[PDB]
This record gives structure tokens, C-alpha cells and sequence, in this order.
């Protein structure tokens, strides 16, 4: 038998942990996903802009559709390459994992208090039944008393420790839902920043319909 | 010991099928690339929208972020179900393809004609050669001279057709890269609209 409140937090500290792997390998994915998108464009436009070589006048609509393709992959690499927002938060995570890891650690070492607990209540139990020693089974008094005293106060000390941690996911959390839309926000503006040299073209279809 | 001129505007024109083949595919999965964006921050968010659960003046920035990662996946499907411009384009495609296909049919009876040429070259060679007939090689003088007339007629018939069939192709590839950005555009857009509610957070630096 040992102690309900401090695993209640260990647990939850457990919960928030499962979160912080969840999500970081998703985190470091989330530029890949863009990749794919730029790389589709790159690959129709310039798909368009091979075997038409005859200068038509219809040849400028696929030209300056590829060179804003080219426009985009560059500009993707950019806020990929020179992005800070995640990198920061990874780390961030990084040390808010291991810094929960070192909670775990000192939760293993409670276990050793609970050997103290568990050891002199055992004694106590059969000194005063083998009702011999009236002076002995007085330091254990004292032993079950220190063991107790102890163990508690190490549990006090350390739940104490876990609340404050537990505490700190509630601002990387935010941060996380801040950096990842912060991210695909930016992609989204480099996007439609791209696309200019087509804006004039693409008006003369979104009438259309007869 | 065919006609070349008419070649040319059948590899031209086999040119520009390659071109459509290619591209159909990659055309017919455009909105695929975005349901993976669209699913992937939806996923992130709702990951640290679970044991947060204790509402905190901070929990709203999660949930905040998290409604808009689902209003953007909706913004999408609308966008998905109902983009008429490439569904349209396809169908373009389709029709264009099979045009082709319908004048590589004509390219094959063209043959026909020139085998009658081929027929008749190689006779007045053996007719002129023996020289013995001359009434049989004026004949066939004039059935040879029949022979080219047609085939030179026939195939100055299909490089007419065949021009026209490739200068459809202009048009097309022209439809084909706006519709893309367009619907693209139509993409970036959704996401900034979804993005609003969490705007004023992202002040937070």
C-alpha cells in the first residue's frame, strides 16, 4: 500500500507526456506537408509549359503560371529553412520531456520510504504481540513514528514539485497551437504572394459558366 | 516511301497526348495534397485539446485554435465537393484525348491509299521494263498518276484536320494552369479565413 496522491500526479504527468510524444513527431512534419503541395504545382505547371514552344500569345499564361510555381517552391523553402517558431517550441518540449523524466526518477526513489513504512509497521506488529521487550518495542515506536514522519514529508515535498510541472504544459501547449498556425498561416500568405503574376489571367473563368 | 509531312503532325499531335496523359492524374488528385494540410493541424490540435481540460484563460487558446482547425476542414470539403473548374477541365480532357484517338484511326486508312501507290510504282517499273504491252502501260500510267492524286489529296486532307487538332492544345494547357491556381488560391484563402479567430493570439511573441 502506498501513496494515492502522488501517483494521481505521476499519472498525470504520465498523460502530458503521452501528449508531448504525440505531437512532436507530427510538429516536425508539418513543412513536409507543404512540400508535397509546392512540388504538385511545380510538376502540372511545368508539365504545361513543355511542348507548348510556339510563343502564342497563350504561351505567357503557362509561362508566368511556372515561373510563379518556381516563385513558390522558393519562398516555401525560405519559412522552411529560416522558420523559427517550431525549432524554438521542439526544444522547448525537449526540455519539458526530460524534465519530466527526472520526476519519474524521483518518484522510484519514494519507493525506499515506503520500505521504511513497510518494514517498522510489520515490526511493531509482532514486538507488541510477542509481548517481551516493553523498551524495545519503544524504539520502534520511535522508528514507525520517524519512518512515517519521513515519507510524508518527501511526498509533500514532491507533489509539490510535480504541481509546478504539470503546471508549465498549459503555456507550451498554447505556444504549440500559436507556432503551428503562426506556420501554416505564413505558407498560406507565400501562396497567394505567388500566385500575382497569374491574378490578371485566372478573372476571365470564374464568370464563366453558359 | 510514305508521306513524312503527315508524320509530323501525327508524332505532334502523339506529343501532345503524352502531355495530357501526364497531367490527368496529377490534375485528378490536386485536392488530395490539401485534405493531408487540412487533417494534419486538425490532428495536432485536437492532441492538445484532450487532458487540457481544467479551463484556464489559456485553455481558449488551444480550443480557440482547435474550432478553426475544424472550421478550415470544412472550408475544404465545400471547396472539394463543389470546385466545378477542375471537374469542367478533365472533362475538356477527355473530350480532346478521344479526338485524337479518332483521328489516330484516320492516320491508319491513310495507309490504304498509299499502298495503292506503292502498288502501281512497282507495276509501270516492270510493265515499262519488259516494253512489250504499250497499250497496258499507258493504262497503267494513268492509274498510277490516279494512285498519287488520291493519296496526295487524302493526305493533304488530314494535316488540315490534324493543324486544327493541335491547335486546340494551346487553349487547353492555358485553361489547365489557371484552373490549378485557382482552386490552389481557393485553398490558401480558406485557410486564412480559418485562421481569424486565432489572429488576435498570434500577437504573442
Amino acid at each position: 500500500s502506498s501513496n494515492m496522491e502522488v501517483e494521481h500526479w505521476m499519472t498525470s504527468l504520465k498523460e502530458v507526456e503521452k501528449v508531448l510524444d504525440s505531437v512532436e513527431p507530427k510538429l516536425t512534419s508539418s513543412g513536409t506537408k507543404w512540400r508535397v503541395v509546392a512540388q504538385h504545382i511545380k510538376d502540372i505547371c511545368s508539365d504545361l509549359n513543355q511542348i507548348f514552344n510556339k510563343e502564342d500569345p497563350r504561351y505567357e499564361v503557362v509561362q508566368a503560371g511556372a515561373s510563379a510555381a518556381h516563385d513558390f517552391d522558393v519562398r516555401y523553402l525560405d519559412i522552411h529553412k529560416h522558420g523559427r517558431e517550431i525549432a524554438r517550441l521542439l526544444e522547448k518540449i525537449q526540455k519539458y520531456r526530460q524534465e519530466i523524466e527526472e520526476i519519474k526518477k524521483e518518484y522510484k526513489e519514494t519507493d525506499k520510504y515506503r520500505e521504511r513504512y513497510d518494514h517498522y509497521k510489520v515490526k511493531l506488529d509482532n514486538l507488541e504481540k510477542k509481548n517481551k521487550d516493553q523498551e524495545r518495542i519503544e524504539r520502534n515506536q520511535q522508528k514507525f513514528k520517524d519512518a512515517e514522519a519521513a515519507y510524508s514529508s518527501v511526498c509533500a515535498d514532491l507533489i509539490q514539485k510535480m504541481e509546478t510541472v504539470w503546471k508549465k504544459h498549459v503555456s507550451i501547449f498554447a505556444e504549440a497551437a500559436s507556432a503551428v498556425w503562426s506556420t501554416q498561416l505564413q505558407y498560406a500568405k507565400a501562396l497567394e504572394a505567388a500566385a500575382n503574376p497569374i491574378v490578371p489571367y485566372l478573372q476571365q473563368e470564374e464568370q464563366e459558366e453558359e
